[PDB]
């Protein structure tokens, strides 16, 4: 089985964040214009979506995390990652 | 096997919707600042993906709904979802 | 056992570019406002994800290929498809 992969960018820079999840963990790695390195972001899930948004230069981003028929949101809003109210009765 | 999701957003509230694959059937549920509830969008599928773009005010989105090596694409024009020109040869 | 798809879009016309994982084999399909046709990207890869944004009116493409625990980068910035920096530690 592959890993699978998320990806989302803002600005023009740009910033790029991809998230791997890779046997039911999922990680991050970021761009900022000088090289890739590893981010914060560090979940379970064996499937993975993300989209993000700006207000202002502030980066709003929302990771999609699923096991099963749970899919579990993560928000980041500056201040490290926070678990969101997304719910989905599957 | 797990749930399959593909997540876009638009404006700085944001507005979201989240589209979920599960067992052949794709639905979606939305947020647009208050809440999340069920959208609309309800079609066959096993895997999908989602882009959506601006027009002043008003949102459109494409939802690609795969099944075995055919992709049909569904639209949102502001009223009403309605199959798309998308084809592909697979 | 279902196609793998991504999408990205850009503009108000809009461009869409849809890219699609089939038995090891990612292409791509591109739209501008007057029909759908193949684009030039061809990579290997079970897995799929794409990110783009706009540098004034050029586009910029990042498309993530995966296959086991090995994601390649592929950079589209005006002038031909190239392998890009990205790595990971999977
Ligand atoms: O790259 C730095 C960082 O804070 O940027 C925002 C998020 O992507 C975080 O996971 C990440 O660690
Ligand atoms: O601030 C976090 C939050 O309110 O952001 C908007 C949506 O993603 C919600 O599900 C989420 O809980
Ligand atoms: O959130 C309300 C709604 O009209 O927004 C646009 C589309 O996502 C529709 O499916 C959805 O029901
Ligand atoms: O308005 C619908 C439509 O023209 O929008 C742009 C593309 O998504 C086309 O495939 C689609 O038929
Ligand atoms: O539509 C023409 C084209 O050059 O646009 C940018 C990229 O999507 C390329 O693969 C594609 O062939
Ligand atoms: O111009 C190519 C490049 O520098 O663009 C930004 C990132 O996608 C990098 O991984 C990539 O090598």
């Amino acid at each position: 089985s592959s890993v699978q992969t998320a990806a989302t960018s803002w600005g023009t820079v740009p910033s790029i964040r991809v998230y791997t999840a890779n046997n039911g963990k999922i990680t991050e790695r970021c761009w900022d214009g000088k090289g890739w390195y590893t981010g914060a972001f560090n979940e379970p899930g064996h499937n993975v979506s993300v989209t993000s948004w700006l207000v202002g230069s502030a980066i709003h981003i929302r990771v999609y995390a699923s096991t099963g028929t749970t899919t579990t949101e993560w928000c980041w809003d500056g201040n490290g990652w926070t678990k969101g109210a997304y719910t989905a009765t599957n």
